[PDB]
């Protein structure tokens, strides 16, 4: 199993505009559009995304475009941020994918500011890292993805997903 799938597993396909769970336009696999309140502004991101009148439907294959420069950008973004690249380094291969999904979800911007988990982390301190991540607003929103990419971090293993 890898990141890709992982993500799939977690984002979903939908091939026509929605709202995520914070109720912001999406599309294909968890792609955000615009935090815009606008169906008309995310018709107008969707076209220039995508490079076509799409008039807010995707086929199957423009999402997996989508989709692989997200997660390019997820893994660019861990590689180039300075609180990220250090962990991420220190990671097995599979908790690497789980720290990919986070930064996919909430941005860059959004895991580096778990400094005492990214911190557990990187010291290896599975069981007490996986407590630490729990309490947030992450975990309180979305508790069944996060409690998946939560068990990722504090296995090893890909376990969470096996279900699925």
């Amino acid at each position: 199993m890898n990141y890709f799938e992982m993500l799939r597993i977690d984002e979903g396909l939908r091939l026509k505009i929605y709202k995520d769970t914070e109720g912001y336009y999406t599309i294909g696999i968890g792609h955000l559009l615009t935090k815009s309140p606008s169906l008309n502004a995310a018709k107008s991101e969707l076209d220039k995304a995508i490079g076509r009148n799409c008039n807010g439907v995707i086929t199957k294959d423009e999402a997996e475009k989508l989709f692989n420069q997200d997660v390019d950008a997820a893994v660019r973004g861990i590689l180039r941020n300075a609180k990220l690249k250090p962990v991420y380094d220190s990671l097995d291969a599979v908790r690497r994918c789980a720290l990919i999904n986070m930064v996919f979800q909430m941005g860059e911007t959004g895991v580096a500011g778990f400094t005492n988990s990214l911190r557990m982390l990187q010291q290896k301190r599975w069981d007490e890292a996986a407590v630490n991540l729990a309490k947030s607003r992450w975990y309180n929103q979305t508790p069944n993805r996060a409690k998946r990419v939560i068990t990722t971090f504090r296995t090893g293993t890909w376990d969470a997903y096996k279900n699925l």
